[PDB]
């Protein structure tokens, strides 16, 4: 049958045209081997699932040959964005590829990517944009320094429009990079919020004359241990107080 002279002559011929354009019209290679136009097609769809060589196929019978150099434009694109929705994708492609890509083409493309371990994204939830873990940490910071400092991780997820896994993969990140913010019960918690808090005790402290911890842990639902350290580490600084152990750690007003 054909496959002794075909499959020997098939990927010549095929190299030839992509020499001549990296844009290959199926239907005309087919007259250059001779053979169906959808045999032709199923050759390359085998060629592509066997990882044998890297492009994609339009809707229109067109195969576009893709670069190691254009897949690293790609990759490249998505870390500068950050976030980048698979429209905006689709028109950068051009300048990408030197080919306006289909939003299928493109996703095609970015699979390939993750797959080959050269590029590392998420899917938002509306499955409209590719976000970089880089950048799911800089949003998480963006709407913990908007949201006063204080902010649960399942708030986070709602408002970065990604599964939760996302956010929670990114705490190590958080921590390590910024020695101002902490974790405690499902939260991230900011220096500025402290001070903050450490202020509207100061105010309560100059009204009641003394406070106690178990007292504050009710107030601001905070664990004790945390709470204390954070407080301790303010007092003179921002609270005018005076620590003494009680049947519980307690606070009172010095300049009396
Ligand atoms: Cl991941």
């Amino acid at each position: 049958g054909m496959t002794e002279e075909q499959s020997q002559s098939f990927l010549t011929e095929f190299i030839n045209y992509i020499k001549q354009s990296k844009v290959v019209l199926l239907e005309d290679l087919a007259s250059q081997v001779g053979l169906r136009t959808q045999d032709t097609i199923n050759r390359i769809q085998d060629l592509l699932a066997e990882g044998t060589i890297t492009g994609v196929i339009d809707d229109r019978g067109k195969f576009i040959y893709i670069t190691p150099e254009e897949l690293a434009a790609v990759a490249n694109f998505i870390r500068q964005r950050g976030r980048v929705s698979i429209a905006e994708l689709a028109q950068a492609s051009n300048s990408l590829i030197a080919w306006g890509l289909s939003e299928r083409n493109c996703i095609e493309i970015v699979n390939k990517l993750i797959a080959q371990k050269q590029l590392e994204v998420v899917h938002t939830l509306d499955g409209k944009e590719y976000i970089t873990p880089a950048q799911i940490s800089k949003e998480m910071r963006d709407e913990l320094h908007v949201r006063g400092g204080r902010v649960n991780i399942v708030d986070l997820q709602q408002v970065i429009n990604v599964d939760l896994i996302h956010i929670e993969n990114r705490i190590g990140d958080i921590i390590k990079s910024e020695k101002h913010v902490q974790l405690v019960l499902g939260q991230l918690i900011d220096e500025n919020y402290l001070d903050r808090l450490a202020e509207e005790v100061n105010d309560k402290l100059q009204e009641s004359g003394q406070v106690t911890i178990s007292e504050l842990c009710k107030t601001y639902d905070l664990p004790g241990n945390f709470l204390t350290q954070a407080l301790t580490q303010r007092l003179g600084r921002i609270i005018s107080g005076h620590i003494d152990l009680d049947n519980r750690g307690v606070i009172f007003t010095e300049a009396f």
